């Protein structure tokens, strides 16, 4: 419903997580793409997941916060997982050292090794927000090793970088059986 995915994509089978804390533009990210209807799915009471089923390309998306207890059923998922996708709100200072502390713990899960890092510096269309760069130093990107990674600046609301992000990864995604 969007435009050429089917193109990108084709038919190969991405299986993407998209995560970040509550505030980030996640949700607005998957109706943005309209690449398909978001189901919720609640596998656990008060554990609220969206998922878009496009072709062979699934996005399952859930919030994530600094105060998280990881569960059995979390890296169920991980271990299914090809490609991450990390939003963050560009414009939250407040909160970008809980994003480091989520997100480096997720580079550090057994179940995540083999996953291509793709970061979404968001809400980039408010010029008081921080810049990619900022973000990519906070965050401590440059320290990763062995892993493919990148960072790009999006706008949720617009769809802004959405498919640049998207390219990137369909192109560095390894594929897992
Ligand atoms: N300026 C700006 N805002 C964005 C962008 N993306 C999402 N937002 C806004 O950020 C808030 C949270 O987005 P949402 O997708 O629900 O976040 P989440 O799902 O990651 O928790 C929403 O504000 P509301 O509660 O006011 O609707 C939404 O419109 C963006 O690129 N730029
Ligand atoms: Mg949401």
């Amino acid at each position: 419903a969007s435009k050429l995915f089917s193109n990108l994509f084709g038919n190969k089978e991405m299986r993407i997580l998209m995560v970040g804390l509550d505030g980030a533009g996640k949700t607005t990210v998957l109706y943005k793409l309209k690449l398909g209807e978001v189901i919720t799915t609640i596998p656990t009471i008060g554990f609220n997941v969206e998922t878009v089923q496009y072709k062979n390309i699934s996005f399952t998306v859930w919030d994530v916060g600094g105060q998280d207890r990881i569960r059995s059923l979390w890296r169920h998922y991980y271990r299914n997982t090809e490609g991450v996708i990390f939003v963050i709100d560009s414009n939250d200072r407040s909160r970008i050292g809980e994003a480091r502390e989520v997100m480096q713990r997720m580079l550090n899960e057994d179940e995540l090794r083999n996953a291509v890092w793709l970061v979404f510096a968001n809400k980039q269309d408010l010029p008081e927000a921080m810049s990619a760069a900022e973000i990519t130093e906070k965050l401590g990107l440059h320290s990763i090793r062995n892993r493919p990674w990148f960072i790009q600046s999006t706008c949720a609301t617009s769809g802004e970088g959405l498919y640049e992000g998207l390219e990137w990864l369909s192109n560095n995604l390894k594929n897992q059986s």
